[PDB]
């Protein structure tokens, strides 16, 4: 598995850096071809680079590329396993059970549609409540997805305004924050380090056991008044799963898993949806041209009385096509997050040893240059066929692929669609500093891309 030969102990850090690390893998594979070794420090990392290498690795042999990869710094700063970190039998098993509640009908009478659909409307609301003059709408588009995740597991969606809420929004952000700080890549080239400045990941644990003490306040809550039969959210179904293997038992299933897999919802469920959310705002400022016309398919197809539903996007094409195009152009997580081989496998005559941390390249799918013409430059006909219909890709790989596919593809769907028709069905989007000057290049910091900032207007229609 060839690479870059890493010096003594900084390995290839002086290539890939530790600023636009996709940046280097893309440059990297010119030379090494789509299957390199990397090393952050002592640690070798191979990377996987082209649509057909992905597809091989995620899909063909899915299984043993099923692994989480844990970085140095992630793996001090955490402290239990939920769904994201987990590895084996304890990732099957609440893996299989999360997607099964996270089904539209999966948990009760209310469907997820329903409580994103509630959502919507008062996003709407808040919107409305800026009067139309300048905002920056990092706050309210970060507000949706986190209440959205709230409704999911606790029934309850919260005000806006609800402490609880703030407080929990406070440390999902602060979180963020921390992670999106550049310097913390030297951490993962030297874990060291860790020893040295703790500051960095005792932090985060601090926030996380946050987040896990006001679950459990939860939990408690749902443990007193669960009428198994009528289950209602998240909580409630893990409740009486754990009913279900009071027999068997040691078990995956505990009051701990709950509260990690809660929280990994959250920060999973959060920042990366709120954060395309916006990048689609600015992408919608800047071509005004796109705007007119998905405005144009929500006044023909939804009226602007009734709230839009996830029936229409069918005969939505063209915004279909537009929120298509914000995900692939945006490209959140270049990377991904980290996989590890399962067992000691043979992959294109190379020989990886169980346990290897693999660096799956979405960038090289996402912005594949044959499927998708002018991959760097946003175009929502990179998504429709010669008659406006919606032309769907295998390379439209946002949410990953394979075993490890982002377990929130649905719910995150149902939110970019319906939150962004929601606001184009009722506003307008005005900036201040007109389309033609601001740059919607993204900004790396790290494993995820960020936009740059902005502030516009909602006009009332
Ligand atoms: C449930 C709420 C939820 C929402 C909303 C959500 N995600 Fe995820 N995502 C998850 C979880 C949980 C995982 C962990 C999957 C695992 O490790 O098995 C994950 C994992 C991922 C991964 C890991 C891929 C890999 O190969 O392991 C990517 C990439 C990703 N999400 C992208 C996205 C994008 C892009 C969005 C929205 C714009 C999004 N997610 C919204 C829950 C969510
Ligand atoms: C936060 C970190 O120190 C590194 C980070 C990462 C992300 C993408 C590509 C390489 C490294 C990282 C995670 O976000 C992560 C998330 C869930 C489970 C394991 C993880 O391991 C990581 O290293």
């Amino acid at each position: 598995p060839p690479g870059p030969t890493p010096l003594p102990v900084i390995g290839n850090i002086l290539q890939i850096g530790i600023k636009d690390i996709s940046k280097s893998l893309t440059n990297l594979s010119k030379v090494y071809g789509p299957v390199f070794t990397l090393y952050f420090g002592l640690k070798p990392i191979v990377v996987l680079h082209g649509y057909e290498a992905v597809k091989e690795a995620l899909i063909d042999l899915g299984e043993e590329f099923s692994g989480r990869g844990i970085f140095p710094l992630a793996e001090r700063a955490n402290r239990g396993f939920g769904i994201v970190f987990s590895n084996g039998k304890k990732w099957k098993e609440i893996r299989r059970f999360s997607l099964m509640t996270l089904r539209n009908f999966g948990m009760g009478k209310r469907s997820i549609e329903d409580r994103v659909q509630e959502e919507a409307r008062c996003l709407v609301e808040e919107l409305r409540k800026t009067k139309a003059s300048p905002c920056d709408p990092t706050f309210i588009l970060g507000c949706a997805p986190c209440n959205v995740i709230c409704s999911i597991i606790f029934h309850k969606r919260f005000d806006y305004k609800d402490q609880q809420f703030l407080n929990l929004m406070e440390k999902l952000n602060e979180n963020i924050e921390i992670l999106s700080s550049p310097w913390i890549q030297v951490y993962n080239n030297f874990p060291a380090l860790l020893d040295y400045f703790p500051g960095t990941h005792n932090k985060l644990l601090k926030n996380v056991a946050f987040m896990k003490s006001y679950i459990l306040e939860k939990v408690k809550e749902h443990q007193e008044s669960m009428d198994m039969n009528n289950p209602q959210d998240f909580i409630d179904c893990f409740l009486m799963k754990m009913e279900k293997e009071k027999h068997n038992q040691p078990s995956e299933f505990t009051i701990e898993s709950l509260e990690n897999t809660a929280v990994d919802l959250f920060g999973a469920g959060t920042e990366t949806t709120s954060t395309t959310l916006r990048y689609a705002l600015l992408l919608l400022l800047k071509h005004p041209e796109v705007t007119a016309k998905v405005q144009e398919e929500i006044e023909r197809v939804i009226g602007r009385n009734r709230s839009p539903c996830m029936q229409d996007r069918s005969h939505m094409p063209y915004t279909d096509a537009v929120v298509h195009e914000v995900q692939r152009y945006i490209d959140l997580l270049p990377t991904s997050l980290p996989h590890a081989v399962t067992c000691d496998i043979k992959f294109r005559n190379y020989l990886i040893p169980k346990g290897t941390t693999i660096l799956i390249s979405l960038t090289s799918v996402l912005h594949d240059n044959k499927e998708f013409p002018n991959p760097e430059m946003f175009d929502p006909h990179h998504f429709l066929d010669e008659g406006g219909n919606f032309k769907k890709s295998k390379y439209f790989m946002p949410f990953s692929a394979g075993k490890r596919i982002c377990v929130g593809e649905a719910l995150a769907g149902m939110e970019l669609f319906l939150f962004l028709t929601s606001i184009l069905q009722n506003f307008n989007l005005k900036s201040l500093v007109d389309p033609k000057n601001l740059d919607t290049t993204p900004v790396v910091n790290g494993f995820a891309s960020v936009p740059p900032f902005y502030q516009l207007c909602f006009i009332p229609v």
